[PDB]
C-alpha cells in the first residue's frame, strides 16, 4: 500500500553524468560511448546570451576549446558537431558505463525522472511531466543545464529530456536528446513564455483508480455519462479532452478495479462540480495529473483492496 | 526555481542491493564489504508467520540455508548472526562497490529517501518522512521487505532504515540498519497499530520558507505571535508543539527571506484557522510538513526572489 511520486532508480544516469566547459561557461554534459551530449549554449559568453548565432559562434572554436571532465579525469575532445540545440563532441574515451540507452522524443501528458545536476555531479532525482504546453514544472536552479530526463524499461535508458531554460512563471524549457525543443521555445533570451496549460485528464483518471486500487472510494457516485457529455465539462474546468484512446489505454486500470471508465468519469465530473470537500484522495487535496496510466501500474498491486 | 519531492540519487545504493533466500522466503539484503543485512524473518515459513521465536528459528538453521545472489551472482554465506531484528550474514566476497557509508538512527520529523526493491532489483525512489508515530507513509508491495531508506552527505551514504512490516492503516514500520524498530512496533503479527499522528510543524514551516524564497508571499500577513500563544494553536490543530531549538533551525531560512520565525507563526496560525481559499502554496492544497529545513535549504537558491 501506499502512493508515492515515484522516479526510477538513477544509477545509470548519474555514472553518464560530466561536466563541459567552453570559456568561463561550465554546465552539464550527458556521457554515452564517446560522446558528450550537451546544450550548444555551453559556447555563449556573457555577451552572447541575448540572440546568439550559433554556426557563427561554432566556426570560431576548435576541438581544444572544450574541456569534459567526468569525475577527476579530463576527457579530450576529438569532434564536435551541432545537431538542432545539442552540441556533440566527440572523446577520446568511451564510457565505461554507458548502460543500454535509447533516445525518445516524449508525447504531453506523458512522465519521466529528473536527475538534476551541478557541476557535473548529480544534487538529486525527482518526477515530472511534460505538460500539454510542452513546458515541465521542474525544480533547477543555475548550473543545472544539461541535467537529463529519463524512463527506463529493463535496464534500457530512455532519455527524454534535456534541460536549457527557465520561462519566466518559474517552469522549464528543455529539448530531446536530438536538441529538437519540446514546444515553441528557443534557446535564447526573447519574449518567450509558457502557453496556457490544462490538466492530463486521463492521468487524474489513473491516478483516480490508484485510489481505488489502494482501498479509497469515497468519490465514487452511482452515475455514468458519455463522453461527449464528459468532454463538456472536461473543456469547463480547462481539462483535456478525453479520446477513446485514453479510454482504451485506461482499460487494465477498469479491469482490474471493476469500475468502467465512463463511470469513473462521473466520479470526475462530480469532483470538479463539487470539490472535495476537505477530504483527500491519496494524500493530495487537489486531483493529481503527473501520473499516467503505466505509472500506476508500475507502482500499484496487481491486486485491488476491496 | 521550483519545488519537487526530491530524493537522493540511488545508484550508490542500488550498487548495494541483493536478494537472500532461506526456504521459500526471498526478499532484499543490502551487501556492504562482506556483510549482507536483511530482515531476520527471512528464516520464517509460512506457518511461522505468527508468533515466531527468532533465536529458536535461527539456531536450527546453517550458513547453507542462506542463499545471497547479487545479479546473477550467488555469495556463499560464511557466517550469520542476528542482531535485534537484522540478520547479518557474512559473505565470502566483498562488495566491490561499497560506497562510504554510516549506519544512523534518525528522530522523527527527518526525511529520507527510499530505493523500493523487489527480488534484489531496485524499482523506484522517493522520498519520505519518520512521522512523529515512527510510522513511514511508504509505497510498498508483497516483496518489498528489506528495501533501505538512506541519506548521501559528501558521497557517504547515511542509512537510516530497513523495511519490515504494512501496518493495517496502510502505512509502514521497520527498523534502522542495527535492527531496533522505530516506534513500539514488532516482527511479529499481532495486533500493532500506528499510534495517532501528528503534523510536523517545523517542517511546515520549513516550506512555507521554500515558498517565499521561491517568490510567493500571499499567506504572509503583518502579525506576530508569542512561541507560547503559537503553540497553543499548534495543539488545538494536532501539531507538533514548536520549540525554541526548532525556531534556531529555522534561522538561516529567517534571515535568507527576512521574515522572523515568530512572524512565519503567525502566518501559518493565519492559514490554520482560515484555510487556503482555494489558493496553492507550491502547488498543493495542503500544508506540507515532509520537507525539513535542510531539505529546503539543499533545493532552493541561497537567493531570495524578492
Ligand atoms: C542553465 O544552467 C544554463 N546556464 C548557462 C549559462 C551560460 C551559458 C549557457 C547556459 S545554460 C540555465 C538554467 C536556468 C537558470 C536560471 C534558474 N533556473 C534554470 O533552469 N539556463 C539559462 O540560464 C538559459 C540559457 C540561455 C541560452 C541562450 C540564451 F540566449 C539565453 C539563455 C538564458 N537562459 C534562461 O533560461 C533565461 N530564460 C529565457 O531566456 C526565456 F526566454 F526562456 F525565459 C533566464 C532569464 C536567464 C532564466
Ligand atoms: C515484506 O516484503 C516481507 N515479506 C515476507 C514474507 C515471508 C517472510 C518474511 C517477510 S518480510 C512484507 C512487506 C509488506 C507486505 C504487504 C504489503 N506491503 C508491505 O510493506 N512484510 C510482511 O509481510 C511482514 C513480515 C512479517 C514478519 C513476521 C511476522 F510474524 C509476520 C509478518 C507479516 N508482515 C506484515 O507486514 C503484516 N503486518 C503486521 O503483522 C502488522 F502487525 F505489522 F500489521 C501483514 C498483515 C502481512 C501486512
Amino acid at each position: 500500500s501506499g502512493f508515492r511520486k515515484m522516479a526510477f532508480p538513477s544509477g545509470k544516469v548519474e555514472g553518464c553524468m560530466v561536466q563541459v566547459t567552453c570559456g568561463t561557461t561550465t554546465l552539464n554534459g550527458l556521457w554515452l560511448d564517446d560522446v558528450v551530449y550537451c546544450p550548444r549554449h555551453v559556447i555563449c559568453t556573457s555577451e552572447d546570451m541575448l540572440n546568439p548565432n550559433y554556426e557563427d559562434l561554432l566556426i570560431r572554436k576548435s576541438n581544444h576549446n572544450f574541456l569534459v571532465q567526468a569525475g577527476n579525469v579530463q576527457l579530450r575532445v576529438i569532434g564536435h558537431s551541432m545537431q538542432n540545440c545539442v552540441l556533440k563532441l566527440k572523446v577520446d574515451t568511451a564510457n565505461p558505463k554507458t548502460p543500454k540507452y535509447k533516445f525518445v522524443r516524449i508525447q504531453p501528458g506523458q512522465t519521466f525522472s529528473v536527475l538534476a545536476c551541478y557541476n557535473g555531479s548529480p544534487s538529486g532525482v525527482y518526477q515530472c511531466a511534460m505538460r500539454p504546453n510542452f513546458t515541465i514544472k521542474g525544480s533547477f536552479l543555475n548550473g543545472s543545464c544539461g541535467s537529463v530526463g529519463f524512463n527506463i524499461d529493463y535496464d534500457c535508458v530512455s532519455f527524454c529530456y534535456m534541460h536549457h531554460m527557465e520561462l519566466p512563471t518559474g517552469v522549464h524549457a528543455g529539448t530531446d536528446l536530438e536538441g529538437n525543443f519540446y514546444g515553441p521555445f528557443f534557446d535564447r533570451q526573447t519574449a518567450q513564455a509558457a502557453g496556457t496549460d490544462t490538466t492530463i485528464t486521463v492521468n487524474v483518471l489513473a491516478w483516480l483508480y490508484a485510489a481505488v486500487i489502494n482501498g479509497d472510494r469515497w468519490f465514487l457516485n452511482r452515475f455514468t455519462t458519455t463522453l461527449n457529455d464528459f468532454n463538456l465539462v472536461a473543456m469547463k474546468y480547462n481539462y483535456e479532452p478525453l479520446t477513446q484512446d485514453h479510454v482504451d489505454i485506461l482499460g487494465p486500470l477498469s479491469a482490474q478495479t471493476g469500475i468502467a471508465v465512463l463511470d469513473m468519469c462521473a466520479s470526475l465530473k462530480e469532483l470538479l462540480q463539487n470539490g472535495m470537500n476537505g477530504r483527500t484522495i491519496l494524500g493530495s487535496a487537489l486531483l493529481e495529473d503527473e501520473f499516467t496510466p503505466f505509472d500506476v501500474v508500475r507502482q500499484c498491486s496487481g491486486v485491488t483492496f476491496q
